[PDB]
Formats: structure tokens, sequence, C-alpha cells
């Protein structure tokens, strides 16, 4: 359906672009470079991998292609793996902001700019394992499908390249969505709350660090709410696939609006997160006026002339 290959393709862009943006405002502000933001640069380079590399492969997936099994299980596990890279990079930059706020004092001596490269190294260790967990043996191609693979005119040694075709239900389940998102979840959850919480008794105090607590939870609330709602959807989805055999599909309208929205935190996340911070902001006006006063000086010019005579 081109209705949702065009939406998905737009998404990629956008995740390009607000993440592109995010990099380059790190390399031309000098006052951006610190640990703190190696974490944002992380999430971010993902977040590019996903609109140039992910969803190009799960625009493929949707069509049902004549390719060798293990071939498409390979695209959808690669799929697999550059989402949970975005994911575990989003959740590395809440677990800095929690020592940030819980820890302040030595936090400049615990997270230096050696071991947030060891953190991130983590996060792509963890995402290549899971991700690729599907290639080792747990992936439906021991049972083709050859009634779809006539159906589509592939030939022998070949099958209808769908995701729900080669990559299992019960890896999606219990692997899965456990692994990439209820726990990163939970855990930023978990983060926020004790943010919020921080705030509370400084509040309770006034009564009787402040600002930067309250912005941080705003800043980490907004982080977790968009997660929720990009990446749950899908999974519950997923979830009623897995317990309900003899349901009738859920309708794959629907299938193609989860699949988009779970795309659709690499443009949120964690672009609006640095969108929070002024010093990215004032850099990410110095980048996108250079691009009006010089992408609009070619019909500027022609103004300025044909009103001139
Ligand atoms: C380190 C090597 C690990 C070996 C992995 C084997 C575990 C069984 S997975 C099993 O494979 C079948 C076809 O191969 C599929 O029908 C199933 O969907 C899937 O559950
Ligand atoms: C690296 C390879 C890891 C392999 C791990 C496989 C986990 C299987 S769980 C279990 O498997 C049963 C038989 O396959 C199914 O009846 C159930 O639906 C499912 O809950
Ligand atoms: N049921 C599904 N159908 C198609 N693609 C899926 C499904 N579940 C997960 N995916 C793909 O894997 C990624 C991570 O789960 C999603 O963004 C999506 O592209």
């Amino acid at each position: 359906s081109s209705v949702y290959i065009t939406v998905e393709l737009a998404i990629a862009v956008l995740a390009i672009l607000g993440n592109v943006l995010v990099c380059w405002a790190v390399w031309l502000n000098s006052n951006l470079q610190n640990v703190t933001n190696y974490f944002v640069v992380s999430a971010a380079a993902a977040d590019i991998l996903v609109g140039v590399l992910a969803i190009p492969f799960a625009i493929a997936i949707s069509t049902g292609f004549c390719a060798a099994c293990h071939g498409c299980l390979f695209i959808a596990c690669f799929v697999l793996v550059l989402t949970a890279s975005s994911i575990f990079s989003l959740l590395a930059i809440a677990i800095d902001r929690y020592i940030a706020i819980r820890i302040p004092l030595r936090y400049n001596g615990l997270v230096t700019g050696t071991r947030a490269k060891g953190i991130i190294a983590i996060c792509w260790v963890l995402s290549f394992a899971i991700g690729l967990t599907p290639m080792l043996g747990w992936n439906n191609c021991g049972q083709p499908k050859e009634g779809k693979a006539h159906s589509q005119g592939c030939g022998e040694g070949q099958v209808a390249c769908l995701f729900e075709d080669v990559v299992p239900m019960n890896y999606m389940v219990y692997f899965n969505f456990f692994a990439c998102v209820l726990v990163p979840l939970l855990l930023m959850l978990g983060v926020y709350l004790r943010i919020f919480l921080a705030a509370r008794r400084q509040l309770k105090q006034m009564e009787s660090t402040l600002q930067k607590e309250v912005h941080a939870a705003k800043s980490l609330a907004i982080i977790v709410g968009l997660f929720a709602l990009c990446w749950l959807p899908l999974h519950i989805i997923n979830c009623f696939t897995f317990f309900c055999p003899d349901c009738s599909h859920a309708p794959l309208w629907l299938m193609y609006l989860a699949i988009v929205l779970s795309h659709t935190n690499s443009v949120v996340n964690p672009f609006i997160y640095a969108y929070r911070i002024r010093e990215f902001r004032q850099t990410f006006r110095k980048i996108i006026r250079s691009h009006v006063l010089r992408q609009q000086e070619p019909f500027k010019a022609a103004a300025a002339e044909n009103l001139y005579f």
C-alpha cells in the first residue's frame, strides 16, 4: 500500500533531518561538547541509521517479495537490531540524567568520556545479541509457506518475504517485547519518578536545583510518554496475535499504523529532548537560519532587481 509506503518515507526523512541537525549542533557549538551529550549523539546516530537503513528495509518486508527465507530473515533481524540500538542509546540518556540528579557531585568523576563510550558499546552489544537471536535458529525458516510463495509466483527455494513469516511471534512477545520495550520503559519510568520525587521534596521545603529538576522531569516525561505511545501499540497487537491464534488477524491498516508509529520514535527521540536545551536550540536556529539566508537568495536578488527597475 503506497499510502503506507509514503507516510513511512516521510518519517525516514524527518528522522534523518532532525538527528543530523542534532549531530551537526554538537560539532559547531563548543559548549555542547561534554560527556552528557555523547549519549545524545549516540541516540541521534542510531535514529539516523533507523531512517537511512531500518525504515527502507521495513518497507521491503511489507511487499512480500520473492527471496530466500534466510535472506528475508537477515533483513528483518537488521531492522530489529537498529530499532533496538535506538531504544538503548535513548535509555543511556535517561540513566545519565538519573546519575546527574541523584549523585551530581561525583557525576563529573564517574561519568567520564571514556566510560561514556563504554556505555555506548554496551548499547550496541545488547542490540546485536537481541536482534540477531533469530539468526541462530529461532526463526520460522524451517516451515516455509509455499501456498503463499506460489501466489506471488516465487521460484523454487523462495518464499514471500514477510516479517510475520520469518520472525517468530514468541521471540517477539517473550524476548523482543520484554528486552527492548517493557524493561527500558520501566527503567526510564523509574528514573522519571525519582526526578519527580526530588522536585516534590524541594517543593515541600519551600513551604517552611529545583528549576533544573522540574525541567528534567518534563524532559523525561516527554521521552517516556512518546516512547510508550510509539512502541506499545505494535507490541500489544503482537501479543494479541500471539495469544489469539484463532482470532481473525488484526487489520492491515492497523498493522501499517502501528509499524509507522513505532518508527516515529526516531524523529521525536531524542530530538525533542535536545530541542529543550537552549544551547542546542540557539545553535539549531543558526543552522536553519543560514539555510534560509542562502537558499532563498536567488529569489531575494530576483525580487530586488525586478522592483529596482
Ligand atoms: C546456538 C544455537 C541455537 C539453536 C536454536 C534452536 C532453538 C529452536 S528455535 C525454533 O526453530 C524452528 C525452525 O528452525 C522454528 O520452527 C521455531 O519457530 C523456532 O522456535
Ligand atoms: C538462541 C535460541 C533460543 C531459543 C529459545 C526458544 C524459546 C522457546 S519458548 C516456547 O517454545 C515452545 C516450543 O518452541 C512454544 O510452544 C512456546 O510458544 C514458547 O513459549
Ligand atoms: N508484526 C509485525 N509486522 C511487521 N513488522 C514488525 C512487526 N513487529 C515488529 N516489526 C518490525 O520490527 C521493528 C521492531 O520491533 C518495528 O519497528 C517493525 O518495523
